[PDB]
């Protein structure tokens, strides 16, 4: 039942890691479940289904780790704070590397996928904003940007800076030293006075 | 001769507007500039070509205009150097939003234009970590980041942020604050100690 439904899914994942859906079959999915074309395709209807299923799985996977966040203050000063926060991003896109990249790509054709990407973006800007208006109302950050648009901003940095690095590309910020930098970013932006 | 090659790219151009590559066919882009199917053949190769040399021109239309800006040093304040620097983005993709949109969507799929992208960031990255080092030098900005890890993530965000602008994406911040939106960034960690 579910057992063949989650070795798609698994399938799918691992034949990602090295080439792209396009150069995925659809018996390529099979095969590697170990179920026929048409056992398949009453679990998912196309390959992009599949696709779609992941993603949803790593978007709410890093939805779910950051509500937690929001919930459970860590109790450490205004940059370890920000810096925890993001980094719940690094550990799940992160993690699922070949999804992750797949997504992103694969916005471009899904419009399913654009809004799921979407709509998860928009709930952490404007709750990204949210902070932002608190912490400049509980005096400890200057009103200089809209907040929402702030927010916008260096959460698109995020998206793409993070993205970049996962996928290694050609140029982008390494690993190790990414965070360190968008966290600078994000204090002395929203912190800063000029 | 010239005159035919043009006409395939204005139109290539065109069609691009109201949608994607891929729903444009071959006879689509002939059909328009006046010449026959194979006529188009000799001059490019594939739609995908035609994609190509105009996202090249856009390029290096901001390239140029990008070192003519380099060569004449604005007389200004700090701030509204950055900015100056930053809006020749705004204006060359900004204009056009089409190619530009394509050029992006299509970095999955060409490795010449994941190329043709990669190096004249690489480039501009490069040059903005060389300022910053020179306005540390200058001792005007403060030794925080290592420059050109701090040039690539600012760098990043504006391709992305700027062209989710462009596309009028969901959420992306409007065309009218974006900008001042960067600009701000790119002060507020440039010149910001903490």
């Amino acid at each position: 039942g579910d057992d063949r439904e989650l070795a798609i899914l698994a399938t799918a994942e691992n034949l990602l890691e090295d080439r792209p859906l396009a150069d995925i079959s659809v018996d390529d999915l099979a095969k590697g479940a170990g179920i026929s074309r048409p056992t398949f395709y009453f679990y998912f209807p196309s390959k992009e289904a599949v696709l779609l299923t992941l993603l949803d799985r790593v978007v709410n996977q890093a939805d779910m780790a950051l509500q937690t966040l929001a919930e459970n203050p860590a109790d450490t000063d205004r940059e370890n704070m920000w810096r925890t926060w993001i980094n719940v991003f690094f550990e799940t896109f992160g993690s699922h590397k070949a999804v992750t990249r797949a997504g992103q790509a694969a916005r471009a054709t899904s419009v399913e996928v654009a809004e799921l990407w979407s709509t998860f973006m928009q709930k952490w800007i404007a709750y990204t904003a949210a902070v932002i208006d608190a912490e400049r109302d509980r005096g400890a950050a200057p009103r200089t940007l809209p907040a929402h648009e702030l927010a916008t901003a260096l959460n698109l940095m995020n998206e793409r800076t993070l993205f970049a690095s996962f996928a290694g590309e050609q140029p982008s910020v390494p690993e190790a030293r990414v965070l360190d930098t968008l966290v600078h970013i994000w204090v002395t932006s929203i912190y800063g006075e000029n």
